[PDB]
């Protein structure tokens, strides 16, 4: 289904390491991040997203329209700027963000009671599942 509202609770977390490792992100942050619980809520109407990701120390919170580019700044993660898309590939939610690093976006898409969310970044890919809270 491309119905992806609600609250999503984390249950696996694939190469997590590898993932923030692809971005550069410092290696003390990733020494607290790595294993963290984490909610997801995402709140879709139509085009309109609003998702924000929250665990005990840290946040990710982004509102886009899907077909609609936006530049980002990437903030408390890597420091970047890319241009980012986000778009429907049948059921799945795909977004690229053109910039430095190759292959870097998400793919999010929904299965039964479970959230799949794809991370890319060069040659690393994160897979995380989360359930509906
Ligand atoms: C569609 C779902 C998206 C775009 C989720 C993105 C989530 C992140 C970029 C996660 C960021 C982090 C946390 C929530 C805490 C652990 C460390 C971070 C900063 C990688």
């Amino acid at each position: 289904t491309r119905d992806q509202n609600g609250t999503w609770e984390m249950e696996s977390n694939e190469n997590f390491e590898g993932w923030m490792k692809a971005l550069d992100i410092d290696f003390a942050t990733r020494k607290i991040a790595v294993r963290l619980t984490q909610t997801l809520v995402i709140d879709q109407d139509g085009d309109n997203f609003k998702v924000k990701t929250t665990s005990t120390f840290y946040n990710y919170d982004v509102d886009f329209t899907v077909g609609v580019e936006f530049d980002e700044y990437t903030k408390s993660l890597d420091n970047r700027h890319v241009k980012a898309l986000v778009t429907w590939e049948g059921d799945v939610l795909v977004c690229v963000q053109k910039g430095e690093k190759e292959n870097r976006g998400w793919k999010k898409w929904i299965e039964g009671d479970k959230l799949y969310l794809e991370l890319t970044c060069g040659d690393q890919v994160c897979r995380q599942v989360f359930k509906k809270k």
